């Protein structure tokens, strides 16, 4: 068996690898590299995702989320309070502001040290999912707004045609900006490119061992577990590397830079933070080993999880027992 550590493998395909992406995914997979829940991808030096970043400060942030904490240090939730729209252009100057700038540090390590000692005493405030692109049109490999639908990949495995759309989001993160730890709806494969900025953190358990997180976050949130029986679902929910070392919590963790993309694997928890300024795109996507993963996935019929008008499909294809409660709480 490839890979049976479950240690995150890093790529450097050629231009020619690049080339077809199903393909490398494919490839990636025959290394072993989803044992892991996560990859990293550092795309040929002759690409690029578009020619500058010069124009995009007026992109509109309609919705930012200041991620107020709730907890322990290593253990804590966090909710997302709206705030009124900026311009990304406002959103870099606040980022860089005293308030919310990146504090020094001698390396990752040091600023991760930071990070999980102080993250609950601030209110980072975070750009999410919107629905756009930064890729040029004209990049022609690895173009998050030009792969392969999930409703196409679907179609093409079971022989059903469904509704459904399947675009990008773009992220716009500062310094403590927190993602908590979840898998993907359906637990779907994502993949992220961080187009500029300061890096991000990633925490990935592997596939193999997502129930033994799935305990311990039963045991560190007792009143939310018995609100939802898939509350990680609802994407509120942080514990630091040293508390999963304490549990014994197989995880890796990985620092992504600027230009280099990560994909996500199904069923792969994952979890993370920005080092400062910076704007990540990411999209889901399937192939044909996410179906049996896609057919198991856990469902919050909680109410409180975000609902895509695109995940109804899915569920009613792939879990028709669980359909009717799971529409309701939507
Ligand atoms: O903020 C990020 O960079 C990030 C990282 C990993 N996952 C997501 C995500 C959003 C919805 N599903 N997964 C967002
Ligand atoms: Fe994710």
């Amino acid at each position: 068996a490839q890979n049976p550590n479950c240690n995150i493998m890093i790529f450097h395909p050629t231009k020619e690898e690049f080339n077809d992406f199903d393909k490398y995914i494919a490839y990636m997979e025959s290394q072993g590299a989803h044992r892991a829940g996560l990859a990293k991808i550092i795309p040929p030096k002759e690409w690029k995702a578009r020619e500058t970043y010069d124009n995009i400060s007026e992109i509109l942030i309609a919705t930012p989320l200041q991620q107020v904490a709730s907890g322990r240090a290593g253990v804590f939730t966090q909710y997302h309070k709206k705030k009124k729209a900026m311009t990304v252009g406002e959103y870099r100057h606040l980022a860089n502001s005293k308030k919310y700038q990146t504090p020094p540090h001698q390396n990752f390590e040091d600023l991760e040290r930071k990070y999980w000692k102080n993250r609950i005493y601030n209110s980072p405030i975070y750009g999410a999912d919107i629905s756009g692109s930064l890729f040029d049109e004209n990049t022609k490999q690895w173009n998050l707004g030009h792969l392969g639908t999930i409703q196409d990949l679907l179609e093409k495995e079971c022989g059903v045609v469904i509704e459904g759309v399947n675009t990008p989001y773009l992220y716009f993160g500062m310094w403590k900006t927190t993602f908590a730890w979840h898998t993907e709806d359906m637990d779907l494969y994502s993949i992220n490119y961080l187009h500029l900025g300061e890096p991000k953190t990633w925490y990935v358990v592997p596939p193999e061992h997502g129930q033994r997180l799935e305990r311990l976050a039963r045991e560190l949130f007792p009143g939310s577990s018995r609100g939802c029986g898939a509350f990680l679902r609802h994407k509120v929910a942080l514990i630091s590397p040293t508390v999963l070392k304490e549990n014994g919590i197989p995880f890796n963790r990985i620092t992504q830079e600027a230009g280099e993309f990560m994909v996500t694997f199904p069923y792969g928890y994952h979890a993370g933070f920005n080092h400062g300024f910076n704007c990540a795109e990411a999209i889901n996507f399937a192939t044909p080993r996410w179906i049996d993963y896609g057919k198991m996935a856990s469902q919050c019929s909680c109410g409180e999880a975000r609902v895509t008008f695109s995940m109804d499909a899915f569920v009613r294809i792939l879990q028709p027992e669980r359909y009717d409660l799971w529409k309701r709480g939507q």
